[PDB]
């Protein structure tokens, strides 16, 4: 598991065991953006909403919200993540699959509405803790089409 700011804002993959999980909780996570798709967690517990069951069972509180593997957030699932993790600051995980291209793209949408940050840059400081951290032109698009809102996006957002 990695962290971009730390304990702000960091990221991983999905974990396959409870351990990995107290991993987080011990590393000081608080809250969990689930970002795979239903049946890419199931494929690894056997049941979606049983690992998210146990995210809160630790406490976390789990926000599923599905991408699709090389995908990004739709403009009003974006913005319902935001308002997410732009709502406590400390302890905030975003998770995906392999926690390289989805959570990267996520992460860096994050650097660059917060620090102000063009998207190389951001991606710069991601693939720092991150290695080959974005992974898509779709997901290169998106962080694009943030970057030229960051105006609307935080008036959105703090509204
Ligand atoms: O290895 N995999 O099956 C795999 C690896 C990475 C994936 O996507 P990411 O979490 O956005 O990096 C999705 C699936």
């Amino acid at each position: 598991m990695y962290w971009v700011r730390r304990k702000t804002i960091g990221g991983s993959g999905l974990p396959y065991t409870e351990n990995e999980i107290l991993e987080w909780r011990k590393e000081g996570v608080k809250r969990v953006l689930v970002l795979p798709e239903d049946w890419e967690i199931e494929e690894s517990w056997g049941d979606k909403d049983y690992y998210l069951s146990i995210l809160k069972k630790n406490g976390l509180q789990p926000l599923h919200i599905p991408i699709p593997d090389g995908g990004v957030p739709s403009d009003s699932q974006f913005l319902t993540i935001m308002k997410w993790l732009l709502s406590e600051k400390e302890g905030n995980l975003v998770h995906s699959v392999g926690g390289i291209g989805r959570t990267g793209t996520i992460l860096a949408s994050y650097l660059i509405l917060t620090e102000g940050l063009e998207v190389e840059s951001a991606i710069d400081e991601v693939r720092l803790v991150r290695p080959g951290a974005v992974q898509t032109y779709e997901q290169e698009m998106f962080l694009l089409r943030v970057e030229g809102m960051r105006k609307s996006w935080l008036k959105n957002i703090y509204s």
